[PDB]
């Protein structure tokens, strides 16, 4: 039974100093990418921040040190948080190797994100140029 | 022309099914396939269409993900290191070939830091 505040402050989603554009890629990103992924029957588990209170996960921030989900994705994509594709390309990348790293092979989550890496890897291939 | 392609059968081979090879089939392999840049090492060299008259002369241990789809589909290997040195083999061959600048080489590393991240993985 995980206490509470256990869980750390989720990723920040808006930041005014930071340097930002809206640009084709982000936009693609947003309107395709995130969406396609979204609506997904394996989407929900990755629409939030990993709850190890919820849970009951006492060593899921003891092990992943860099959370990531598509719910932060998601917001940072609408607040145009990011300056290029490339970064909001690597919180996809994060959010799936997370969930590799502190699960097994056999286990659902990890059959649920292999179903939506490989949508996201396809959606990145008309990524535009 | 090119060469005949690398053999997918082979009758008098040591051959296994281990999940370690279903790994590198359903994981491994079917995960490479979908990237953007996988899609040049997705068949052989056709070194006419290019107009590549040394890559032959060169690369005479030629493989691709191609080759290895089918071997993988084939039941071919007897262990997961056979299939994994395929991998090596066509990354290595790209190395080989080309120069560090190349965009099939930012390719190739793209794909190769995915096939690793993959591998670490391995049961
Ligand atoms: C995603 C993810 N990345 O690391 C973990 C742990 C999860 C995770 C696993 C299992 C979960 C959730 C849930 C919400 C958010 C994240 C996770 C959730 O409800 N579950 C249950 C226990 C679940 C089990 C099996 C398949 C899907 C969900
Ligand atoms: C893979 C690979 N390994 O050695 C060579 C040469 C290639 C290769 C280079 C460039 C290619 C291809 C193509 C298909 C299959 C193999 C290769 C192909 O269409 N190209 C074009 C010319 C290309 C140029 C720049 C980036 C990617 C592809």
């Amino acid at each position: 039974l995980v206490p509470r505040g256990s869980n750390p402050p989720p990723p920040e989603t808006s930041n005014p100093n930071k340097p930002k554009r809206q640009t084709n890629q982000l936009q693609y990103l947003l309107r395709v990418v995130l969406k396609t992924l979204w609506k997904h029957q394996f989407a929900w588990p990755f629409q939030q921040p990993v709850d190890a209170v919820k849970l009951n996960l006492p060593d899921y921030y003891k092990i992943i040190k860099t959370p990531m989900d598509m719910g932060t994705i998601k917001k940072r994509l609408e607040n145009n948080y990011y300056w290029n594709a490339q970064e909001c390309i690597q919180d996809f990348n994060t959010m799936f190797t997370n969930c590799y790293i502190y699960n097994k092979p056999g286990d659902d989550i990890v059959l649920m994100a292999e179903a939506l890496e490989k949508l996201f890897l396809q959606k990145i291939n008309e990524l535009p140029t």
